[PDB]
């Protein structure tokens, strides 16, 4: 109900990552780590790199254990590449618990690291299936709760600012919660509504039904989950795929239309600004995704508002931001800007994500990001894609 030792235990913003505290060796070595529930390696800086001011000293800890195995981590935006050992590992602001666990030191890397992040390593939350090399390096949770009492459970509430933070307030200001073994709370208002964990691999989910503004983007559902959709706390945006991007840009465009904005800012690289305090968030529409409901024929939805899907960033005093819903090849991807909106439960333990709508999120005196239902829905296994 309450975990006091976890609350406001992350730092960091949508566009740079959301981190938690973490020790690594013996003495032990602190680190900011970021938590990713769109991987499942727990991976750490472990020799120089210009935007890192610290790094894993394997040959400073005692309970380093060589696994004299390498790694090679490449992904669309990037690589990492390192060697695999174990170490004693804790959560300073999480459960009161050193576990030992698998770590990859990382040796080298190409845009893995941002300048100015603060964070030195990665939290690979998801399970075994995608672990690098293969399903045989136990991810940190799995060792977790196999070498301790912590239930097979965690829980995400990231808070997004609503501004842009500089580097000494982004420093200075409590990100968001991590909380490990439970829910607290605290962190949200309203009723938590549970969809199915579709498959133990990435955080898997089933989309239902898209809306803007309530209206119906209409869309075969299959569409929403082509080849899948996923809940990662390491991606920025609401990634989209090509057609349900397409369909929902030009259904948020109509429903803006009211004021014209270049395609560089559809595209999502261009910032938008508004003279201080005039964003015109009324023109904006809201976006609800209906979830695959744990009873049958039934589902639910979230509802996020355009303070959640537009970004901000810095230009003058101006209120900037970009358009933080993109393109993908890859499936739908619920991601930081998203998860802002709402109360995260990662359930594994019964195989299923909760959504509440979160105590930290943004909004106007008009309207409030939404979590609700139930809805009849037929058909729902149908929106699955299989192949
Ligand atoms: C999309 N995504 C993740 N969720 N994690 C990784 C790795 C995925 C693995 C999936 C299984 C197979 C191997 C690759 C790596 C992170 C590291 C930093 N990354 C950023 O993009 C910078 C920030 C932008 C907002 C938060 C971080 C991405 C990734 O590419």
């Amino acid at each position: 109900g309450s975990f006091v030792e976890m609350v406001d235990n992350l730092r960091g913003k949508s566009g740079q990552g959301y981190y938690v505290e973490m020790t690594v060796g013996s003495p032990p070595q602190t680190l900011n780590i970021l938590v990713d529930t769109g991987s499942s390696n727990f991976a750490v800086g472990a020799a120089p790199h210009p935007f890192l001011h610290r790094y894993y000293q394997r040959q400073l800890s005692s309970t380093y254990r060589d696994l004299r195995k390498g790694v090679y981590v490449p992904y669309t935006q990037g690589k990492w590449e390192g060697e695999l050992g174990t170490d004693l590992v804790s959560i300073p602001h999480g459960p009161n618990v050193t576990v030992r666990a698998n770590i990859a030191a990382i040796t080298e890397s190409d845009k893995f690291f941002i300048n100015g992040s603060n964070w030195e390593g990665i939290l690979g939350l998801a399970y075994a299936e995608i672990a690098r090399p293969d399903d045989s390096l136990e991810p940190f949770f799995d060792s977790l709760v196999k070498q301790t009492h912590v239930p097979n459970l965690f829980s995400l509430q990231l808070c997004g600012a609503g501004f842009p933070l500089n580097q000494s307030e982004v420093l200075a200001s409590v990100g968001g919660s991590m909380i490990i073994g439970g829910i607290d709370h605290s962190l949200y208002t309203g009723s938590l509504w549970y969809t199915p964990i579709r498959r133990e691999w990435y955080y898997e989910v089933i989309i239902v039904r898209v809306e803007i503004n309530g209206q119906d983007l209409k869309m075969d559902c299959k569409e929403y989950n082509y080849d899948k959709s996923i809940v990662d706390s390491g991606t920025t945006n609401l990634r989209l795929p090509k057609k349900v991007f397409e369909a929902a840009v030009k259904s948020i465009k109509a429903a803006s239309s009211t004021e014209k904005f270049p395609d560089g800012f559809w595209l999502g690289e261009q910032l938008v600004c508004w003279q201080a305090g005039t964003t015109p968030w009324n023109i904006f529409p809201v976006i609800s995704l209906y979830l695959m409901g744990e009873v049958t024929n039934q589902s639910f939805r979230i509802t996020i508002l355009p303070q959640q899907y537009l970004r901000p960033v810095e230009d003058s005093q101006d209120d900037c931001y970009k358009f933080a819903i993109s393109q993908s090849s890859t499936g739908t991807v619920m991601g930081a800007v998203i998860m802002e909106g709402f109360y995260v439960v990662f359930d594994r333990a019964r195989k299923r994500i909760g959504f509440a709508v979160s105590a930290c999120h943004v909004h106007d005196e008009f309207r409030t990001a939404a979590v609700e239902g139930p809805f009849v829905t037929l058909d729902m296994e149908d929106c699955g894609y299989n192949i």
